[PDB]
């Protein structure tokens, strides 16, 4: 077996090798790279994903969170306040600010360690989930917009046509500004693009062992674990890499700099924080390995885990025992 | 001038003339179809959407709506009432039930005169604004789901990058469903394909008479329009073709039949009816031309008007002016 310690591969893939995305993910795969939870991707030197990112400014936050720590600094919950909306060029100044930006470090470990130091004396304002795409159109290979659809896919491999869409995301992010740990919803792939700034740090945990962070987590957040029995699905939970090894939980690390991809495989944990300002991409997708785990993928259903349009679909023809109260959540 | 009477045209592109989609739209306007507010384009015959439409039947229509009209036989309103899901499966079932069913016709006139007669003593339910496609995604030409996005015209025109997305809606419709006169979001041409089923026909008044048009429904709907400065945009109003032809209101009618797509024009309002169960798919786009358009575009802002998250950025960049109040009725 390919990859056995489940260790994060780094790929250089070709000019050549960038045009057939679904082939190079089957390629990775091959040499087991799905075994980490997560691949570094790293573009041919040839290839760009669009001209400049001088004109992007004027881009409205029209809901930038606030983070919002409780806990201890290894184990700790963060909830999102809303604040007034912002432009792009607004948030870059205050990501800059004396209040928000990155302190003096040495190197990407002592910027960690100030991280998992200081993270819940702060509250970081983070501009997510932003429906958007920074993708040149001529940009012809590896354009998170220009991807096979999740529902294409699910009507090629299983034959039943369903609605819904599949679109990309923004992330702009500064200092402290973290993501707690999940999975995708329905156990998905995602691709994330660090398009500019500074860079973002990831842990993983291998798909073969996420049964053992989520008990994990259920010891740590008792109280949420009694409210919801998917209450990582909330994406609020934080658990520092120091504690996962006191608890002996299999994980990796690695930091992503811009010009970047990175790719999460179905059930693979993820957690991670950004080091300064700056700007991803992102979007979920399939291939055909990914049934089976969409099939078996857990819920929340006690209604806090946020929900797209595409999920119903999934859950109804995926889980069609679980989707009544599946629904009555929503 | 082309086209001066501002009649509805009809397009046959050859296999050739249909590989290229922006420069076919331009093609037609050189040819004045712009003028009628409405063009119709018969695809080539070695064209297809996709393969078969045999297994549509488990899509979902979440929140069918019953369009209850008031008023009389020729000047109504609608208002839709919320109804359970359903699926399309079970939608065509109701669609050709007695009660529902279009009625014996001897020709398109004839069901014509039937609507018109009789259209507000029933309550047809429709399946609207659905996110979805039925387009192959093999299918390169004309596909509703690979066009050029408005983001992206706005960026090369304008030269500013903004965020937002724009994907395509399905329409599931049965006898008597109704589509009140309107214009797109901020008077953008849309692109309408017939999947299956029975024809649609339509109504349109030229861009150039479009405010003859507005200040006739001000006149028709006084209480409406005292609500609301540009109340068309709630999507409510219906005048029959009657009721025009007495007002001296140019317009022009065709009708859709499955197979054929329908263009409508920056500013060209429409009005239409289902004969019986179809499924059209629709998007809206942009090409330069519609620039000073959106820059003049009514706004409701007495909130009643739906509104994408796509909109924000159009009225934030070519409205400023108007933009606080606009968010304000968001
Ligand atoms: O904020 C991010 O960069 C990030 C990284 C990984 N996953 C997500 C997510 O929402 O799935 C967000
Ligand atoms: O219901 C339709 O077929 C239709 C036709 C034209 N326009 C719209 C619309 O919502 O813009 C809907
Ligand atoms: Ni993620
Ligand atoms: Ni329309
Ligand atoms: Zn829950
Ligand atoms: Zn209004």
């Amino acid at each position: 077996a390919q990859n056995p310690n489940c260790n994060i591969m780094i790929f250089h893939p070709t000019k050549e090798e960038f045009n057939d995305f679904d082939k190079y993910i089957a390629y990775m795969e091959s040499q087991g790279a799905h075994r980490a939870g997560l691949a570094k991707i790293i573009p041919p030197k040839e290839w760009k994903a669009r001209e400049t990112y001088d004109n992007i400014s004027e881009i409205l936050i029209a809901t930038p969170l606030q983070q919002v720590a409780s806990g201890r600094a290894g184990v700790f919950t963060q909830y999102h306040k809303k604040k007034k909306a912002m432009t792009v060029g607004e948030y870059r100044h205050l990501a800059n600010s004396k209040k928000y930006q990155t302190p003096p470090h040495q190197n990407f470990e002592d910027l960690e360690r100030k991280y998992w130091k200081n993270r819940i004396y702060n509250s970081p304002i983070y501009g997510a989930d932003i429906s958007g795409s920074l993708f040149d159109e001529n940009t012809k290979q590896w354009n998170l917009g220009h991807l096979g659809t999740i529902q294409d896919l699910l009507e090629k491999e299983c034959g039943v046509v369903i609605e819904g869409v599949n679109t990309p995301y923004l992330y702009f992010g500064m200092w402290k500004t973290t993501f707690a740990w999940h999975t995708e919803d329905m156990d998905l792939y995602s691709i994330n693009y660090l398009h500019l700034g500074e860079p973002k740090t990831w842990y993983v945990v291998p798909p073969e062992h996420g049964q053992r962070l989520e008990r994990l987590a259920r010891e740590l957040f008792p109280g949420s674990s009694r409210g919801c029995g998917a209450f990582l699905r909330h994406k609020v939970a934080l658990i520092s890499p120091t504690v996962l090894k006191e608890n002996g939980i299999p994980f990796n690390r690695i930091t992503q700099e811009a010009g970047e991809f990175m790719v999460t495989f179905p059930y693979g944990y993820h957690a991670g924080f950004n080091h300064g300002f700056n700007c991803a991409e992102a979007i979920n997708f399939a291939t055909p390995r990914w049934i089976d785990y969409g099939k078996m993928a857990s819920q929340c259903s006690c209604g806090e885990a946020r929900v797209t349009f595409s999920m119903d679909a999934f859950v109804r023809i995926l889980q069609p025992e679980r989707y009544d109260l599946w629904k009555r959540g929503q």
